[PDB]
């Protein structure tokens, strides 16, 4: 009588750890949510094949609203298997069921998986040098957001790299592209004027993250707001001053302008 | 012709992705590193068994100083392996492996696994709420370094949480305590002042991370500084302002007092 929060990883079925995939075939009910984030390398049945049972699929709704409703009940008789894309805890609310489960008198464990706030190592960018992460969301209605480009702006000033996720409505099949990103924030840079993003500002672009062959793209916002990065999900990210090492990995790897190798220091 | 860079996870053998086993398997030779860290719940017998291959150790000078003698040469004709604990590339030097594989004209890929950076969703605290990281070095002979104390000051500043890494002797296998950091902490509290470490501080400690039984614990330095928090290796956390949701959870999931409920959100 157990639950389990386990992460399938980030593009494959296989990004699931052995450790959550054992756990998994040995459960009596499964249910998952793909709304979080897109697995764009498996479907729902191949999952369904490598961990041999059936799963559920969860809405935003039933999550939000009916979890305790309609997961913790079984999980009191049965073992019970949550899965989500990526690492399990690394969407903000879900933390939060862990809260209902106790609450409903059931205990619960966690099998992380590959996560992008892990993954985006493959930049080359320092990981420590990270500051404050963001979201870039969709415009709708007269509601224009703009809350990321202040974390942009305040973490570049101390000079820290800028983590930005972008937008996804699953119901809709809509995952933001990192050209309808900086588009975005090309706006919200002539409205607010701090002279945070530009079209000189250096990004980096990770695609499909997972897969073996990601694309993994850097330099200025003019050269690659119109440049393809093939099918999402995209991550997009605004680095802060360089290091020469990360420079250096970025025009060899990412295939940026030789000129970042100069560090104005 | 490849040379595949495979993350081994958290804590023991199983933290390895499916994807990253498979790959493993099927390469020629297979090489591994543990001085950039160490897989606390396991051993270089479990991992060989489950990969099923003989695994050769190579230290820091045969990476750092001839990576391109003992790896590449293989992999111009072979596929190989080089597996690392947490997630390829978080340390701060395997980046350049891949312009040593570029330059060799061998390419390479990248198989992730779950890293502490992700990990630390578990304590229940937003994770981009989380600025820049740090690690806790030991002060020896007449060299006291202090600047972790700074990132943290810099962090809460601005409200955000720090991910503070323990200090770590791979070869001499010796982890340095979340109470030793706690203790350090104070001493350079005591010389800079700053009213960012103190007893009254509220901090959160992770234990065995990737473990089905990881220890999580949160609360003021003077109730958990001479806490036993089991084995290693230990995280420590120094929280910015938290919101109600992350301070419930801390409460739920944590054990942390009810005071943080109303003097930390
Ligand atoms: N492989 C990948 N490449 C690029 N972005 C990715 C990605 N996987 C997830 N994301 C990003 O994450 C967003 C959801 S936020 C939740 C993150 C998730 N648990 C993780 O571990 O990544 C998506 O909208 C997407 O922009």
């Amino acid at each position: 009588m157990v639950l389990y929060f386990i992460g399938l990883g980030l593009y494959d079925e296989r990004d699931i750890t052995v450790k959550g995939l054992e756990i998994a075939k040995k459960c009596d009910y499964v249910f998952a949510e793909f709304y979080t984030s897109l697995m764009a390398g498996t479907t729902l049945g191949r999952i369904q094949k490598l961990i041999g049972k059936e799963i559920r699929v969860l809405s935003r709704e039933d999550v939000e609203l009916n979890f305790e409703n309609i997961v913790l009940p079984l999980a009191k008789e049965n073992d019970v298997a949550f899965l989500t894309p990526g690492d399990p805890l690394v969407a903000t609310t879900h933390a939060e069921l862990r809260i209902r489960a106790k609450r409903a008198g059931v205990e619960s464990y966690v099998i992380h998986a590959p996560s992008i706030y892990s993954a985006v190592g493959i930049t080359g960018l320092h990981m420590y040098k990270f500051g404050k992460s963001a979201t870039v969301a969709y415009p709708e209605g007269n509601w224009f957001p703009t809350s990321y480009y202040d974390v942009i702006k305040e973490n570049a000033e101390r000079g820290l790299h800028t983590l930005l996720f972008l937008d996804i409505k699953a119901e809709k099949r809509m995952y933001m592209t990192a050209n309808e990103a900086m588009e975005l924030l090309l706006k919200v840079e002539d409205m607010k004027k701090g002279g945070v993003f530009t079209d000189d500002t250096l990004v980096v672009v990770l695609a499909r993250a997972g897969s073996l062959n990601p694309t993994i793209r850097a330099g200025y916002v003019k050269d690659l707001i119109r440049e393809d990065f093939g099918d999402p999900p995209h991550i997009l990210i605004v680095p802060g001053k360089l290091h020469i090492v990360e420079a250096e990995y970025l025009v060899e790897i990412a295939g940026a302008p030789r000129e970042i190798l100069r560090v104005n220091v």
